[PDB]
Parts: C-alpha cells; sequence; structure tokens
DNA sequence: TTTTTTTT
C-alpha cells in the first residue's frame, strides 16, 4: 500500500497553502478519526472540518511515511506553478474577479452563522468610510477601473492632505481589496533600485507619504523623495518594460505596475503632476473625529482599513452589471442578504448620525 | 525488526524538542536496560524517566540503525510543523492559555516531591516586586490585557526614570513571562532598518532605553531614537499591516505587534507623546538594594527576573475567575497550596522586612 | 561480513573525538595486524594503543568500506549530540568537576610510572605561576566560583595592563582549567554572526585584546574592535537567550556564555564598565622576566601556561572542603603525593628565587 | 571485479596527493598499457612511471566507472586525514625528520643516473647564498630550532630592507625547506578571513612584503598591511587556539604556525613590533648583481631559490651531531658523496669568483 | 542497453569541451540520423561533422537517458583534470609547442581551400604590424622566450604610450599567440580578489589600461589601477605560491603567470617600476593612420588583432632552428606555402605601400 | 546550504 503524493497535492490545491510547514502540520491532523474529530465537531476551522472526512485514509498512511517533506515540497512547488501560470496567462479582469471571489468567500464565513462577524457593524464602517469623500464609491468603482485598464500614462492618482486626513487609511484599504505592496521613495539614490524590486509581478503599488523639500516652511520636514520620483518619470507612465532589481537574484523586466502617490501638501513639480491623473486630496473633517471618538469598535475592530468594508460598500451602491459576469450571481445574494438586513432607513439613521457626529450605532 | 519512526516522533512531540541534536542524543540514552536504569531510578529528569521504559525496544534497535539523524530531522519537523499551524489558527487568549499552562507545569514539577526551590524564596521575591509600584498586581494584570487584545493605538506605555532603576529589569522578567524581543534605536537611521525585522512573529516588543537627542541637558549621551520614534508613529498604532527588515531575512504580511518603551529622561515632542496608553515612574530604592544584598539567593537564583515571579505575584492577588477559565482549575490548586502554605502574616512580615530593606527573611 | 558503525561510533564516545578527519584518521591507523602494531609497541598514544587490539577487525572491515566518511559523520553527529544534552540538564558544578577529573587522569599520566615530565618542573612552574599575583590561588578560587555562580550582568571581568603584562598567559590558563572557548572582535558584526557560533554549548569565552579607540597618543592603534563591543550588552549581560549560528545547521538559541575580556590600557566608555564584576592590574615586575629568562624550560614546555599548573596550585592550597564532593579524595590522593614529594620549605626557596629573579633551582 | 577503492586509496596515500582533479588525471593515465607507455619509456615523472604497471588493471575498470569524482574524494579525504593526524600526534622534530627524508628522496633523483641537473651548480648556488648574509649557515640552524621549539610569542623572524635586498630570495628557500604556505594581507579584512583558512595544519607561514604608511616621505605606498596584521596578534603569539575558515566548512580550532615577515622599511608600530623575536637587515650588494649576470642558469633553474640548496649548505657545513638521530646514516652517505665530488679548494674557487662578482666558473 | 559514459568522454576530450552546456547541446545533435544530417552535409562546424556518424548510436541511446547533466558533468571534470594534470608536468617549451600546433591546425583551415581566408590580406597584415615597432620580429621572439623562461622578478614588460598607438593592439596578438587572459585591476579593492581568479591554470596574462593618479595633467582621469597593483608587488615576483580563487571554489596555490601592462603617462611608483625588465614605448604615427583609413579590411575582419597574424610573421622572419623540433617540420611546409604564394618584391611593395601611407594595395 | 552579494 502506498501514500497518494496526488491527494496531498489536491489539498494544497484545494486549500491554495503554499508553506511546506503549514501544509505538513495540516495533513498531519487529519491522521487521528475524522469520526471523533474536535476540530470538525466543532465546525471551527473550514480549511479542517470541510475535508478531514475525504483525506482521512491517505493522512493515516501518511503518517508511516518515511518521506514526508519529500511529498509536501512536491506539492508546494504545484501551488506556486499555478501562481506562476496565471501570473503571465489571466487578464487583470479576471485576476480582479478572482481575487473579489476570495473575499466574498470569506465573508460566507465571517457572516454565515458559524462566523464570529457582525454585519451590522462592518456596515457601520461602510457608512463612515462612504462619508470620508464625496461619492467615494464612483471614486472607489473609477479607481479600480483604472487600474484593470492599466491604460499608459493614465495609470496614477494622487491623494493629498494635512496630518490624520485618512489618505494612509484609504490606501491600506484599497491596497487591502486589490492586493499589492507600498513603497519608500524618501531613500537616497543607492538604496532605490533594491527598493523598487519589491513591485515586482504586484497588481498595484502605493507611494507613502513623500517628502519634498522648502515644505518646512510649512513644518513639512524635506526629503529627497520627489526629486527620486521626478527621475522615475519612465517608471510611471508604463508605456515601456523597466528592468527591476532582487537582492542577489537576477534583473527582470516588466511594466513598472499601476499604483497611488500620497503626500502632504508640498508643491509638485509641474513635471511630476503632469503624470498624475485626478488629483484627490482630503481635509480634516472634525465630525468625523468626534464621530470615532463615540464607536471606538470601529477602530477596535480594524473594520475602517478592511478590503472587506470597501466590498461591502460596491455592493450596497453600485448596479450588478458593472461587477464581472462569473460573480454577479453571488454579488445578487448578497445583495439580497443585505437588502434582507438593512431595511433602507437602518442606513438612513446610520448616515444621519454620523452626520451629527454622534455614535453610528444608536 | 527495524526502527519505528512513528515512536520516536511522539516522543518529539511530547517532550517539544525543536532540536535534532537534543533529540538524537536524549533517545540514544534510552539504548541501555531500562530494567536498571540508574538515570531513572535517580528519577533525574522528567525527559527520561518518564519514557525511558516505554521506548526502550525501539531505541536498543535506533542504536544500530545507520540513517539516524534522518530519522531526527522528520521527527524535528512534526513539531515545528504544530508550531506553524498553531501559530495561524488561534486566538491570543489561547496562546496565552498555552503559556501559563505550560509554566505551571514547570511549578508542578519544580516545587513537587524533587521539591528543588524553597517557595518562600520567590514569596520574597513577589513581595520585593509587588512593593516596586503602586498595585503592581494591577500594573501586570493591565498591562497584561492590554497586550493580549493588541487593539490599535491603545498599545503602548511608557516606563521613565533615572539609571539602575529597574525599567530594564522589570522588562527582561515580564517579557520572558509573555515571549518577544528587546529592540534598539538609539540609531543612524539605516539600522533601525537592519533591526526591524525580529519583530516578525513575536507576540510582543519592547524598547530598550530610548537615546533621545540632545540628553546632554541631563548630561545624557544623545542618540538618534526620540525623532526616530515620531518618524515611526504607524508602528506605534498598528493600525495597518506592514513587512518589516532584518539584514537580508524574511516576512510575512502583519501588524507591528504592541510594546513598551524604556527611557531615561529624555524629552519627547508631544507628537511622539501623544502616542502612548501609560507613563510609569522608576527609581532605585535604597532600602531595597540594602535588601538585595541582603537576599542575594533572589538574584542567584535570578527569580527576581522570572516571569514566574510574576504569575506567582498574579496567582496571591487576583481571583480564580479572572483567568483563562479551563486552567481555573489549576489556579484553585495552586491558590489552595499557597494559602495553606502561607498565612497573611507570613506574607506581611517578608513585606515588612522587604519596607525596611532588611533582607526579607527573618 | 559488514562495518558495525557502533563499534566506531563507541570509539568516537570513548575518545571524546570530535573532528571528522580526526576521526577517520585515527581510526584507519587500526586497519594493520595488532600483534606487531609499533605505536602499541612503544606506547606512543593512549588514544591508540588501548584500543587497536579492541577494534582491530572492525577496522580492517572498515578499511573497504564505499561509505567511510558517512559512517564518521554519523559518530562525529553522536559525540555533539552528547555535549548538547549535557549542556542542558547538568548543572555548572557537576560539568566542572568533568572537567577537573580529565585533567586528574592526564596527571596520573604524566606524573605515572610513564610519568613523561618531571613533576619538579611544573610545581617550580606553579611556584613562578603564583607569585605573579597577590592571592593568587585565592583570586582563582574567587574565579571559579564566580564562574560556576554565573550571575546577570555581574558576569565577566576585565584584565587591564601593559605589553607583556602577562594578562593573556593567565586567560589561556583559566580558558583550559575551564575549557572555554576563545573570540576575536576586530571585525565587521556581520563577519561576528559565525564566529559567535564557536559559542555555542561553552562553559566560558574569553575575548582578548580589543582594539580601543583614541590610543594613537600612545602609538595604541584604535580599531573597531571596541565599538563593535558597544553593542552587545546582552550577550554579556546574560540577560536572556540569543540565536547563535552555525554553519550548515540549525542555528541554536540560549544565554550567552559568561566569560572575560583583557586590553591593554585603551579609554573605556562608561556605559560598559558598568557590567564587569571584577577589573585586574598587570605589571611588568621585571625579575619575572629575568627569572624566566633563566628557567627557559617552563616557557619552553608551556608549564605557565597550562591549566595543570592550576589545578595544582589548587591541590596545593585549598582545603579538601572547597572541593566539589564527588572527586574530593582524588584530591586527598594528589595532596599526599605532593606532600610526599615536597614541603613548604621546598616551595618557599623555589619562591624566594622567583622573587629574587634568579633561577628558580639550586 | 568491480574498482578497488583501496587501491585508489594506495595511490593517493603514496603520491601525498591533495587536489581531487590532479588525482583523478593522473589516476586516469595508468588506463593505457604500461607495457608501450611512453611517459613509463621515457621515465618522465616517477610518480607515473613507478606506479602505472602496478595500478593497470585497477585504473582499466576505474576509467569505466560512474562514480569517478566520488572515488577520488575519498582517497582525498584520506590523505588530507593523514595530515591532521599528523599535524597533532608527531613532535615537531619528527615532521621535520620526515621532511628531510623527502628531499633527500628527491635528491637521489635529482643527481641519479636520471640526472637531470649537475651537483656542481648547485653547489655553486650554495656559495652564492653563504655570501649573502654573514654566517649564512648559522642563521639557517638559528631559524629551524626556533621553527622546532615553536616558543610562544617568541616565534616570528622579521625580514626588512630595500627593495632587491634578496629577502624575498632567501624566504622562499626556506619556505621550501620547511614547508609551508605564503599569505597577503594587504587586502580588505572581510576579504581576509578565508585567505587564512589555507594555514591550517601548516608547519609555517610568511606573510609577503606587506605595506605600511607614512614611508610615502621616501616614496615607500601606503597600504592597509600593518593594521590588519595588527588585528592578529593573537595568530602571531601562538599563545591560544583560535579559529580558521574554510569555504563550506566549520571553523578549525588550533595554535596558528609561526614563520616571517618581510618587509620594505615601512614603520612597525610597538604592539607589533614586540611580537618579533628577531629582525635581519639585509642590503644590496654591488658585486653580486654582477656576478648573477654571469652566471644565469641559477635563475633559469630557480636554484637559490630552492630548498635543495639550503639541505646541500646544511651538509656541507653542520656537525652530524646536529641532525636528528634517524637521518644521520644518510647525511653521512652525502658527506662523503660531496666529499668524493669536490675538494674544498673547488669550493674556495667558486666563493672567490662570486666574492670578485664574476661569473662563478674558471 | 545502456549508455556508454567512455564514449561521451572521448567526444568531450576530443573537443576540449570545458563547458557542460555546450557539450550537453552538441551531443544532443547526434541523435538524428548522420545520414541526412544537414550540419554535416553543408560542413558546417567541425566539431560536428567530424564526430556524429561516430557516436550516432551512443547518441540515441544517451538522448531517452534520465541522468543526462550527470553524465556530462563526468566528462567536463576530465576534460578539466588533463588541463590540471598538463599544468603541472609539461615544460613550458612543450606547452607552448602544443599550442603552435593548434594554431597551425586552425591555419590549416582557415587558408584552406574550403573556409574563406585569402592569404593575402593577412600578409597585408603582417606588413602593417612590422611597421609599429623596429625590429619588430626580434621583439616577439624576445617576448616568447622570456615566457618560457620565466625567470623569478623577471616576468613582466610594460607597455606605455599616448591613447591609441597601438599598444592594446599587440597585447591583443600576443594574448591569442600563446594563451592567457586579460584582467582589470581599476576595480574597487573589494571585488579584486574574484578577478584575479580566472588566471588559474592560465600561462600568460595582460593587464588592461591601469590607471594612474595625478596624471589629470594630462587629463587623464585617476584611479586606483597603479594603487592596486603595487598591493599586488608577491604575485609579479613569481618566486612563491600564491592563494587564488574562483566564486565557491576553495583556494588554489600556485605561481601567478607571466605577462604584459599597458598604461597611459602616468607616474609609476619605484616598487612597481623594478618588477619590469623592459618597457617599450608606442606612439601615434600619421602614415599608419592615414595607410589604416584606405586600408579598412584589415580592421573590418580584425587580422591586426589576431595572434594569427603573429605566428605568419614569425613563419616569414625566423629560421626553422628557432622552432621545437616536433614543429620545425610542419614550419618549413608553411615557409614553403608562403614562398611560393608571395615574393620579396610583393611584400616589399606591401612595406613601401604602409611607410608611405597608401592604402596597402596598389 | 554556503556562498555571493550585500553590506561595508
Ligand atoms: N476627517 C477627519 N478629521 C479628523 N481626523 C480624521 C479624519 N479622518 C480620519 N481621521 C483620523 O486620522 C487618523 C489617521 O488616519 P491616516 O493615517 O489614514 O491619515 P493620513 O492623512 O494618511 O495621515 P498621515 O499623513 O499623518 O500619515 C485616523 O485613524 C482617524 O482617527
Ligand atoms: N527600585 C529599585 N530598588 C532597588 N534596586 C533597584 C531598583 N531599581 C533598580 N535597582 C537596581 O538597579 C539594577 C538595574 O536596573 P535596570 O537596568 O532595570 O535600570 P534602568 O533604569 O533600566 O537603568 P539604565 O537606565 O541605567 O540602563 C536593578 O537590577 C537593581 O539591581
Ligand atoms: N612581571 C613580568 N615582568 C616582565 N615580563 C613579564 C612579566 N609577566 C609576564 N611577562 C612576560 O609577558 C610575556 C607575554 O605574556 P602575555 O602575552 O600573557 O602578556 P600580555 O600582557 O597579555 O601581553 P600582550 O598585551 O602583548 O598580549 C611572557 O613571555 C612573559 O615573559
Ligand atoms: N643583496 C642583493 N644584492 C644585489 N642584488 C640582489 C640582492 N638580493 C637579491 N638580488 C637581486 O634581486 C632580485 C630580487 O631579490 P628579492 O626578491 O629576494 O629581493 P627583496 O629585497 O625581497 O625585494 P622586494 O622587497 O622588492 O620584494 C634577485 O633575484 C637578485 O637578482
Ligand atoms: N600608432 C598609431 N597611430 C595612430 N592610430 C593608431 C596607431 N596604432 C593603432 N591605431 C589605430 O587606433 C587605435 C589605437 O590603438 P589601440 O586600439 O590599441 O588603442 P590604445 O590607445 O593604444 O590602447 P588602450 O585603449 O588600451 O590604451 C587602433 O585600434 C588602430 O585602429
Amino acid at each position: 500500500k502506498q501514500v497518494s503524493w496526488k491527494l496531498v497535492t489536491e489539498y494544497a490545491m484545494e486549500t491554495k497553502c503554499d508553506d511546506v510547514l503549514l501544509l505538513l502540520g495540516m495533513y498531519l491532523e487529519f491522521q487521528y478519526s475524522f469520526e471523533m474529530c474536535l476540530k470538525c465537531i466543532k465546525k471551527e476551522q473550514p480549511s479542517h472540518y470541510k475535508y478531514h472526512e475525504k483525506h482521512y485514509a491517505n493522512a493515516a498512511i501518511f503518517a508511516d511515511s518515511k518521506n514526508q517533506k519529500t511529498i509536501c515540497q512536491q506539492a508546494v512547488d504545484t501551488v506556486l506553478a499555478k501562481k506562476r501560470v496565471d501570473s503571465l496567462q489571466l487578464t487583470r479582469e479576471q485576476m480582479l474577479t478572482n481575487r473579489f471571489n476570495d473575499l466574498l468567500d470569506r465573508m460566507d464565513i465571517m457572516f454565515g452563522s458559524t462566523g464570529s462577524a457582525d454585519i451590522e457593524e462592518w456596515m457601520a464602517g461602510v457608512a463612515w468610510l462612504h462619508c470620508l469623500l464625496p461619492k467615494m464609491d464612483s471614486v472607489v468603482y473609477d479607481f479600480l477601473k483604472c487600474m484593470v485598464y492599466n491604460i499608459p500614462k493614465k495609470r496614477y492618482w494622487l491623494f493629498k492632505g494635512p496630518i490624520d486626513s485618512g489618505k494612509t487609511t484609504l490606501a491600506a484599504a484599497l491596497l487591502e481589496l486589490c492586493g499589492g505592496k507600498a513603497l519608500n521613495v524618501n531613500l537616497p539614490l543607492d538604496r532605490l533600485n533594491f527598493e523598487l524590486g519589491v513591485a515586482i509581478d504586484q497588481f498595484l503599488v502605493v507611494f507613502e507619504d513623500v517628502k519634498g523639500t522648502g515644505g518646512e516652511s510649512r513644518d513639512l520636514p524635506s526629503g529627497q523623495g520627489i526629486n527620486n520620483l521626478d527621475n522615475l518619470r519612465d517608471y510611471l507612465d508604463g508605456s515601456v518594460k523597466v528592468n527591476l532589481e532582487k537582492k542577489h537574484l537576477n534583473k527582470r523586466t516588466q511594466i513598472f505596475p499601476p499604483g497611488i502617490v500620497t503626500m502632504n501638501e508640498y508643491s509638485v513639480p509641474k513635471t511630476l503632476q503632469a503624470r498624475f491623473v485626478k488629483q484627490i486630496d482630503f481635509r480634516p473633517k472634525d465630525y468625523l473625529k468626534h464621530c470615532l471618538e463615540r464607536s471606538e469598535f470601529l477602530l477596535e475592530k480594524r473594520i475602517i482599513q478592511s478590503g472587506i468594508a470597501l466590498l461591502l460598500m460596491l455592493i450596497w451602491y453600485r448596479p450588478v452589471a458593472e461587477f464581472a459576469q462569473s460573480i454577479q450571481s453571488r454579488i445578487v445574494e448578497w445583495k439580497e442578504r443585505l437588502d434582507k438586513e438593512f431595511s433602507l432607513s437602518v442606513y438612513q439613521k446610520m448616515k444621519f448620525n454620523v452626520a451629527m457626529g454622534i455614535g453610528v450605532l444608536d
């Protein structure tokens, strides 16, 4: 009798697991009899309780194997290969669809009866977030389209505002929605090339709080970020491929992803501002501050930064046809649930409440 | 007949051996006759005497294997896998339960029939610790709670006071209770960027004495930390995930852990000052150090900076319900032992000798 | 038939051999017929003549094997594994008496009927040696106690003094007496990461003649060595475990060994002086030079370097009660032997020759 | 009927071969019929023609093997193992006694019937070398004795003086006589760690023309060598065992070899000067150049660089009693052979020609 | 049946195949039937068409193997091993004769009826080369004999001249003539250690265009070359075996080859100046320039750089007597071909054209 | 995995 390396490879695929120890550990759990498994009876972790019965017989014989890490390494290679194929063949449209489908799957758990989350608290987050900018959901939808099209030159958005104007909050939320990375170009010009290597194969990137010079008039400390950027023109426009470092390893060539730039109100050289479409800017607004102060479970649960919160806002506001055709079925049922759960006047209470700067969950 | 790899792996799981060499050495000890194993008869180490008879026959065959380290490598992977699994499938509350459970196991054996320390020495330790700062047990319990929740921004406590004021001393014990690491930022900014990654997968972190700049106002050596820290604000508040830098080494996207700052009395820009939940002051105390020299077994045995002394201190003050709900069983069992073995009056005598700074024992 | 890996492993354990090439060479000597072995006949090395007969058969078959280095690798692992086990489970006393026993055993040879060197020379060495300092025997008792008791922060000693003050010599004797290890420091801190690997599982370590800074006014060459060590405060203080590198292997984490450091009389930072129990001066008591120049066998034989000279010094001065109990009869036995070979007059005659800087003997 | 790994190992021992590729290359040559082997018939180099006919049988089957490099590695391991066992257990006198036996064997071939060079040209070279320094052969005898005794901190000789004074020349012949390695320390320290790795198990080292600083006043180009070397006091002193690198090898711990430093006359800091027991001040000597110009065969055959020449000098000059007793039988024959083949009057005539600066011969 | 590893090794041997990928690719070409092989039928490369039909069947079986890279590894190591053997066992003269066989083989193909070299153009090259310095043929012969003798500290020639004086041109031809490699010492001192690695087992080296300092007096850019090279003084002298390394290889110890240094008019330190046996001063010359314009087939076919051009010059100018006895017969045949093909007046007309600054042809 | 590169 023999271990089926195939069945392990299935488990790795179905779970999208790609750490050889994470895989090895979880498969070994299945050696004990599913018949009595506490995690199963407690319906505790889906990547366990969905699977324990299926894999039981193979996991038992795997537990005797003299070869365990070799099997897991071949299984891990299979999952990395799948990512590699997808990265080079898929449309950007499909990638976002995949990313969206995964978030909806995790929301099925969070707000399922087994789940711990409260949909009303998360919806309170959407109201506060929606209030942050006029026509927030149109801003979000425009931004998403822009990333999916990745049209050259028309690729980069600028976020301006004072400290605590929320730009870092929203950037993080978008980055959690789409997937991507942040970068810090305030560095001197030697470190920069290794720094930029981070972007390789990412869907999206973000430039955090760049520093100009002479803004210390406005008490904004000087730095070189702008002067670095104003010499990175060819990366921003995305019109032609560039070579990206990574430490020790060889250079690789691709188009530098689209992205977002964030700053306090330093002066922007006219050369650089031409690189941006659609400069958004942010004020402070005392009532949002007072509201957070009276509904701190938002922050304490990290709701306001979540990609899940943005997805909920899109479902609440956008027409179904705006979603990619595959997920439209899941979109319909989530609209259905949300319509069933919040009658609109509930949401009007929440919005009106935030406008009064009182605690959104009155 | 041939070695059971499974039995070796059970022993590794049961004894939580991380190290291939440590595993190999101990398992080879079992090859001699259990039926007169003198180490067992001397009841020296549980890791041997609790297992030798059970593992004996397999250990005999193990000695003749041509392949020994390969068996041990796979067994060690099994233990490391269990860590990685738990590290992604638990509440912070569960982790503390496990941490405390294990320490209590050590107290059980250490103060057992093997009786290898006098509890009173630790109680003098507890008494010394408790007199350091008002309601010292509450300080532990509330800082502890604070670290369990990891609520954003409500995350950093400042410890301040002169040289040799015990701030370093306290943290070392407390960090040993919980698990985590120290850090330094008295650094030109590059060297900050090579520290950061030691925080990876750390439950908690601590800043060693921060050199502020311009310290020579106190005649303190100036160093870089104060401005660096304000220029690190988000790592404090733990609002949004990041990835962190050792030299070279790996990271996985996570929030920067909560923590503690320790300080000789440099200034703070109220920007950085606003980042904190608490200030707590320190000094040497002169009767107390004249007690230490009169009480030196405390320091010889290091108990003064054992987290065990904190665990014991908590058990003396806090009520059973205030504890991890299953382990509450063990809590009463130890409260029974402690309250039986020690009246409040004997504690008051120690506490009084502590108060005099005379050697705690009389 | 086939090689027994067991018998090779026994030889490695029994010799406590440590290097895989050394073992391979050592064992292959046994392949020749025992009956005529010249090394056996003329009793040159215990490591050979004790064993050739016992291992001849297995050595003959070993000499043919196509796997010889693999066999030796497993054996070397077995010796290393025992070291690792003992490093955790033993008391610092138990370790120290193990060390002393091997010295006693060697002396049973070196003054046995073979007795390959003449105890008078060694005692003359011991004379020059105790004559180096006030209370030298008591000073070493204080040192040894300190190293067993292994207290944090109060953990290391400093030697200071001119070129040829002898400080390095005394360290080398204490290093051998304990069986510690020695570490360079005058290097960049990346390279350090693997030198420190030698400190894994050692009773003790030493650092040497560290290049200070600003020394040039005295011709004293400044260097990175001092400033590098400014960082390493936990390693010195022994406040918590640190992980250490080892090559083609796991890293491992433990408290860093206690130790000492020596210097010629550089500057010292006020922050680091804070972390040594004891600082010791050394001087050109030039008449000692005059003697040794004229007593050269002591130096040629490295007698005044030998840890044996200190073990002899200890056997002379200290009461058997001051020794660890288990060996105490061996102390009597050797004490008697020296009394049966010497008297305080004889020592004091030699002592006075050293005091006179005249050749030790008349 | 497969390859005998034993016979391959035996050949490697006989030849004293370390490089696995050199071993592989030479052993393959034996695959063809020795019966006609031109390298045999022309008796070209002895490491072939002595051994070919014996090994041919096994060399044929070796040539078909699929494991070839693996077999050669094990044989190379055996040679390296032998060097390490000898390094620990022989007296330094024995090492040199064995070394002299090898050179004497080569002199049997050099001046045999194969007779590739005549004894008079080397004896002319001896006269040239003895003319270089006052009491040359006495200096040779002193140096050997110093290296054999290996007295700690009295281990190093400094060769100093202007360019083309001959210090490189003299160092070269000693290095051949004793066997050892050259090292260059002028390179940056971070590279240097692996340079010293070559010194493992070596008898002797020579550091070549390290560069100082400040002698630019005379145009001596400045460099790092002195400062690098001054980090290495320990390695010079031989007081204590130190740790040595190799690529992909863990550190070896041993005492670092003694030997020679050459310099054009930069200044030596006191701390470094203190570590040289002797210094020799070479000087340019016009008539040598005019002799050399008319004695070209010396340089072409590299005669004055051979340890062979120094051995011939010692045999001409020293009492038989100074040689280690085992060799003295051979010394008698070489003394006889020399006195047979040369008058003293010829040697006197030669040294006169040298003294005149003329071509050595008339 | 099974792959014959011996036959692949024979192919590698007979093609001198140093690179494992190049070997693999070419051997796999043979798996198709030679009977139709277009590379054979169009006689495109001799290292294919000579061998295809012989190796065919073993190529077909090799094409199925699962070990293909391992077989190529073994074959390539024997090619490397044979060079390693030859490096030690040949005389420098006999090496040079082997190299001349190899160039003379290539010349049989080049100037063959097959192939395309019109020897008229190459003889024009000899004319232009013979103009560059007085007594050109004597200069080349003197260099060759110097390289054979390899006299210690008389090993290096220095080429000085204005930029554009043919100095790298002449070096290029010598390097091909002798075999050997070019090095760049102007690198930063860190990289330099791996640079010198390529010298291993090479016969000759050239240092291109070393920058001095202060030559900005002529607008020579300054750089490190001269400083670095004087740190390598030991390597030039060639008396003793230096240590060399390549990436991931442990060091090899050998005598560093002789060679040429090229530079513009920088000042050169006395120490480094003393290492050169001969200096040659190149200069711009208008007639060569004006000739070369009207003679550009020389440059377009690189005749002026080729070692083949120098060989033709030697064959023209030097007696049969000066070659070694093995090649002398083949030299006579080439002398016969040249004298038949040309005549003095034809050649003299070329030199006359060049000196007149005409195109070489009229 | 070390090593090389990074890091110095
Ligand atoms: N309208 C607002 N008025 C006042 N405070 C606000 C407002 N919106 C958000 N904040 C506060 O700002 C805090 C910090 O948010 P965030 O880091 O995203 O801002 P930011 O503008 O990007 O800041 P910075 O430039 O300092 O990084 C939030 O946690 C919230 O408490
Ligand atoms: N309150 C106290 N009473 C008695 N002794 C104390 C007290 N505080 C500290 N000391 C002594 O000083 C030692 C050093 O304490 P610690 O390193 O924690 O102080 P620190 O304030 O962090 O010092 P520094 O700022 O100088 O680094 C303690 O371990 C203890 O021996
Ligand atoms: N009292 C003394 N007077 C003179 N010389 C002494 C004295 N004590 C020791 N020495 C000499 O010191 C020499 C070297 O000893 P050692 O290396 O231990 O000294 P050190 O002070 O550590 O020197 P360094 O700092 O140079 O390494 C010995 O050979 C010995 O002869
Ligand atoms: N004392 C001398 N007088 C004259 N010529 C000498 C003398 N010694 C050496 N020579 C000549 O100088 C050449 C180089 O000698 P050598 O390399 O030994 O000198 P060095 O002083 O060590 O030089 P450097 O410091 O430059 O390396 C010898 O080959 C010989 O031709
Ligand atoms: N003496 C000369 N006078 C004028 N042009 C020449 C001369 N020699 C060669 N040239 C032409 O110009 C170039 C100059 O020579 P070369 O290419 O060898 O450059 P270099 O300046 O002498 O060398 P390097 O770049 O190594 O310092 C040649 O390639 C050739 O085309």
